[PDB]
């Protein structure tokens, strides 16, 4: 009668310290290849992208640690550690590498929720104003009360026959009424509002724009302890 | 009971020899991305444009135009569609990919579509001339010593972007001494893949360069695309 809860584990399915999955098992699109990882359970599909900047986007696991390092070739969380042990992922969403998970028996289980926190790489955008571009940095500066700035990451919730449910926002940083969060522990992010969903996908949104309205911010963050519940 | 739904954009066109064209699109790098529904509502078409007018995905036309070589000219080589005076071209790649999304797969099926080459196409491969002037971008005319063929694929998905399967279609075709370029509307049955929520498009030939990339127009013409009830 009580329904069960299965958080989905990547733990102990990394051999070395400091590292993340790597495939060359893709198929080619435009810029990246596109592979689909399956979790240890076959509970949930994750789609993950690669190319020539190495980790292109969807989502990989990893257990880093580095906390300090600024710029997109530290796939860390701000947190240095998983939610629930070492192994977490780590995902960037955008147009070319959309960030979906599946649920691969969804007459049986429905989505509760996931942890959420920033990569490192966010949070020294976000904080410092430091992307590690280098010379050339492509966000406007550090975020502030000034500009209201926030940092939005959205769920959207699809049946099987591609129907849309809903979509649901997790605030990543705020400055909006004199505010200035910036998520820096692991924190639910509750998908009930699109618990029935056959598949999920990602999209993030800032205060922090190009003049054709790209997000600056980069396009990532991290998720642990991914929860399905028995319907 | 089985009943078919032919997709139309009849009478969509209030001048002649014209295309469908909009500035609602969102920019990429290159082009900008729009979502074509057809009056019905029963299929979307991705459609792109840019700095050299229609970019890729699907239009709409009416044009008669089966003498001008170049990417300037949309005709069907046909000179008319097949159910009528408006049909769709479109041009295929990794920058623009064709795509019909099904708006109601779970009361609907694909059957499929009449195909076509292009005026564009058919005159690069008859003629070696592909309208690119002083230079050439294609090798020369297709010909049966160099076994040369042109594919069309389309491939079936799921909604979550699961692969059902691929069909191909030949465009011409000078294997084991045919001779063929398709200069009339052809039957594309998409049976194979009739549960797909989404179609995309990919095109091949004997013609590429250094890179392996396809020198041949990467352009196709469709009409009558036809829905079935489940
Ligand atoms: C198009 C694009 C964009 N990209 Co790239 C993405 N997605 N990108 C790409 C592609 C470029 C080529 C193509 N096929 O068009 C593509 C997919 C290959 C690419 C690659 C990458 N990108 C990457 C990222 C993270 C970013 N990219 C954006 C710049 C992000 C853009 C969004 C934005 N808000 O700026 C973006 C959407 C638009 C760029 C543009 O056309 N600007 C206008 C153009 C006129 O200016 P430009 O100065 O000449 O543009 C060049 C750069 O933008 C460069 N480039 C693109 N991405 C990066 C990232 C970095 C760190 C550097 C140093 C240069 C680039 O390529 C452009 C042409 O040469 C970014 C702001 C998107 C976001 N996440 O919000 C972000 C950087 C965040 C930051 N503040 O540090 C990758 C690390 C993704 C990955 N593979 O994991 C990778 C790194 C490339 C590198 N060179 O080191
Ligand atoms: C990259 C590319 C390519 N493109 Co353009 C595409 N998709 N293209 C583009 C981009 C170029 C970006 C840039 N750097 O400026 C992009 C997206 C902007 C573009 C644009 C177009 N392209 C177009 C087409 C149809 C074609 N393109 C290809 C040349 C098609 C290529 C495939 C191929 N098989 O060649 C291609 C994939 C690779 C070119 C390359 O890098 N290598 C060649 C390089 C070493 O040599 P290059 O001589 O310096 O290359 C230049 C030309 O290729 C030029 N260019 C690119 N496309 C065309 C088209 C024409 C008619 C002309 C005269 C020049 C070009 O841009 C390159 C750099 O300056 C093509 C063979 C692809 C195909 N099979 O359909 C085809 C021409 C067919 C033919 N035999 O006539 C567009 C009409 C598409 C549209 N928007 O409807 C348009 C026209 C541009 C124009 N200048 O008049």
């Amino acid at each position: 009668d009580e329904k069960m809860e299965v958080v989905i584990s990547f733990e102990n399915q990394l051999t070395e310290a400091e590292s993340e999955f790597k495939t060359d098992l893709g198929e080619k699109g435009e810029v990246y290849f596109k592979y689909e990882i399956s979790d240890p359970q076959k509970m949930i599909q994750l789609s993950h992208y690669y190319g020539d900047w190495g980790f292109g986007g969807g989502f990989t696991y990893t257990n880093k640690t580095d906390v300090k390092t600024p710029g997109y070739s530290n796939l860390s969380a701000i947190t240095g550690k998983g939610k629930n042990g070492k192994v977490y992922l780590t995902s960037n969403t955008n147009s070319f590498t959309p960030a979906q998970i599946t649920n691969l028996n969804t007459s049986k289980y429905n989505f509760k929720g996931a942890w959420v926190t920033n990569t490192t790489y966010d949070y020294l955008a976000i904080k410092d104003g430091n992307d590690g571009a280098g010379d050339y940095s492509i966000i406007k500066g550090p975020f502030s009360n000034k500009d209201n700035d926030w940092l939005k990451l959205t769920a959207t919730g699809y049946k099987a026959d591609g129907s849309k449910i809903g979509s649901i926002d997790f605030y990543l940083a705020d400055f909006r009424n004199n505010k200035q969060e910036i998520v820096n522990t692991w924190q639910w992010f509750d998908w009930s509002g699109i618990k029935e969903a056959d598949y999920i996908t990602f999209e993030m949104s800032s205060t922090d724009n190009n003049d054709n309205g790209q997000m600056n911010t980069p396009s990532y963050f991290c998720l642990d302890g991914i929860t399905l519940i028995e319907k």
